[PDB]
């Protein structure tokens, strides 16, 4: 952050934040390119993968900068343009999660994106590390959250929807539609099971039907379904909470 002895000082921390802002702007532009299109082609998925990996490395560099209550670095990020990048990333996360989850060819991209979100939340937690009551860092974070309110609401509804899924699956009323331990259930059985569950509304139910990949046998593996969705939600939502 500050080279005390040297004649001239360069803020490597601020430069890292600036690069994070540029890369998140590029990622947002590429997502806006792919927003209207129904499916993302192989080249688009590869470019997203490379960009997400770069952003993940930058987030790790920032969290290693700020961990070990480095108060100077924490204040530097608080006063930097980090919040705008976090806001853009929150919009990207809130929309791309809904877009990719329905498609069954973007599982790898969804995993990469959900890991990037976890690293971002870890960076925010390291920001709050060593907090004080009524601190400027907390003020700026709640300002950022209020600015990105709608995207946070979308992410939090997504997480709650995929967190109730494990309770639904472990419910006995589901294991009577699946009496034997085959682990495979039909589309109609899944739909009427979630209707008997009554904790999922019609919109949540139809979204979960759409996010479910079925074969010509009309039956899917709910074990792999919950393994795919509950675990990322469980690990990211705990850090969010």
């Amino acid at each position: 952050r500050t080279q005390t002895g040297n004649n001239t000082t360069v803020n490597i921390i601020i430069s890292t934040v600036d690069y994070l802002l540029r890369v998140q702007e590029s990622i947002s532009d590429f997502y806006w390119y792919y927003s209207g299109k129904d499916v993302i082609d192989e080249q688009g998925q590869r470019n997203f993968s490379k960009a997400i990996q770069v952003a993940k490395q930058v987030f790790n560099t920032l969290t290693e900068y700020i961990q070990g209550p480095c108060t100077g670095n924490q204040q530097s990020l608080a006063h930097s343009r980090l919040w705008d990048a976090v806001v853009g990333f929150l919009h990207v996360f809130a929309h791309m999660q809904m877009k990719l989850s329905q498609d069954s060819s973007q599982i790898e991209l969804l995993k990469e994106l959900m890991d990037l979100q976890k690293d971002m939340v870890v960076m925010l937690l390291s920001m709050l590390e060593g907090n004080v009551v009524n601190g400027t860092i907390g003020k700026q974070m709640v300002d950022m959250l209020v600015e990105s309110s709608n995207n946070v609401e979308m992410i939090l509804k997504f997480f709650d929807m995929f967190l109730k899924l494990k309770d639904l699956t472990s419910s006995d009323t589901f294991k009577e539609y699946d009496p034997d331990g085959k682990g495979v259930i039909s589309k109609r059985d899944f739909h009427k099971a979630m209707e008997s569950h009554k904790h999922y509304t019609q919109s949540e139910t139809e979204f979960l039907l759409s996010c479910a990949e079925t074969d010509e046998n009309e039956t899917l593996d709910y074990e792999e379904f919950v393994k795919r969705f509950h675990e990322p939600a469980k690990d990211i939502g705990f850090n969010v909470a």
